[PDB]
């Protein structure tokens, strides 16, 4: 499952909070991202397939979401 590991690494890199200022993500989204990275990394480290698979779907969803995001407004 090296392909899945490579996919996760790419997704983690593409959801680097340091490069996402321009998207105006709220605290909840950023916490989702930090959690997803930790889960993905921990699943790779332990070679847990179900968790690696879940982590990929979660990160794919996040990446698509924040790349087509909800307009930032205070109401
Ligand atoms: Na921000
Ligand atoms: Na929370
Ligand atoms: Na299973």
């Amino acid at each position: 499952h090296q392909a899945l590991v490579d996919q996760l690494h790419e997704l983690i890199a593409n959801t680097d909070l340091n490069k996402l200022s321009y998207l105006n993500l709220d605290a909840f989204q950023k916490r989702d991202i930090l959690a997803a990275h930790y889960i993905a990394k921990s699943a790779i480290r332990t070679k847990n397939l179900d968790q690696m698979t879940k982590a990929k779907q979660r990160l794919e969803s996040i990446y698509n979401s924040i790349s087509n995001p909800l307009h930032s407004q205070n109401n």
